[PDB]
């Protein structure tokens, strides 16, 4: 097969057409016991806006994902304010034999997400 | 009071789409061409009330067609879009139907709202 | 002017294309020293999806807000797996001058929000 | 290989949309009508490569139409569009352009992504 991680993420900057580089993100692993986030990686999104290696198959395990993005930061380095302070994605691993690719399309006042390919 | 209501939002600013030039358009069974009902300009809130009357709402395919490369050249941007077509289905002459577009230079979505 | 709260909702079954009714929904606001999350109102969105009545005039001042939607368990009522348990939305208010409409376009697959009107 | 890339993804189900129509269409400066360019059907990974070979990749207006309405039926579905045409400037033959199409019965939303 191939090295990639099973869990990708690509952010655009939908308001100026391009990869959104640059943006801090934090994916965390719930505990279903005690509903606590264990950190599992941290990582800035590279000019393609991806982040190769968010997690190896090893450690992708059935549970409850979130991704963490540093919205505000992001469009404060481009001189911009912008409406939230970051965004979460939360989502369900169920099968962890599959892919996921979670993307994030961005602008100062909107934003959305689902689980593409 | 339009039975068929629409609403441009700017989500790259955070605003109401204003002064967008919007044409509706009914595609023609016959001549498989669509025919103009009605042009104007979407307000300050980014809608545009009137857009047809009960009357002339029937059953068929319908066209929503926006400006958009103009709205953003109004603004001083470029974008990627020339304009914006919503081709859609109305098959209930009695249904409300609502159709935002929301809009970035490089993006753009819609909905059936409520 | 209008009795409606400055901030709405608003949230839509794209899938099916209409609005999603009795989606269990919190607001929360975050204070700005210790970071932790105040609890300001919880309700279930109608038939409309929407939920009048989220806060007050007088209790929206300035700051940080959390919208949290029980995105799963609504999926669930209808008889369907989905992507995200909930789906949490930050958003922050340096005016409250202004109305401010937070909309959630939402499918078992994807969801995206943006700074409505 | 094709600089011009898209992908239809079907987001009510989380799966991409397969087997979906699409046609490709240069706009004719003279006539001012449509040319179609190619035609075909997205793959499993509701791609398509191979849409346009660089020596036409000529700046200029394009259109992409999907048809939305026959994908949703080959499911057993109704759905609110005919059809969803994407019509994008190129001005620059010389970058890749990536164009996605996120789909749901009752919504639908295109970038450009990379």
């Amino acid at each position: 097969a191939s090295s990639e991680s099973p869990l990708t993420t690509h952010v655009l900057n939908v308001a100026m057409g391009v990869p959104a580089s640059n943006v801090t993100l934090r994916l965390y692993r719930q505990d279903p016991s005690s509903k606590t986030w264990q950190l599992l990686n941290t990582g800035i999104t590279n000019e393609d806006g991806r982040y190769p290696g968010l997690i190896t198959k090893e450690l992708f395990t059935a549970g409850v994902y979130k991704l963490h993005f540093e919205t505000a930061q992001y469009w404060a380095s481009l001189g911009d304010t912008s409406f939230y302070p970051y965004v979460e994605i939360v989502f369900t691993i169920n099968d962890p034999g599959q892919k996921y690719h979670v993307p994030l399309l961005l602008s100062r006042f909107s934003y959305s997400t689902y689980r593409g390919s």
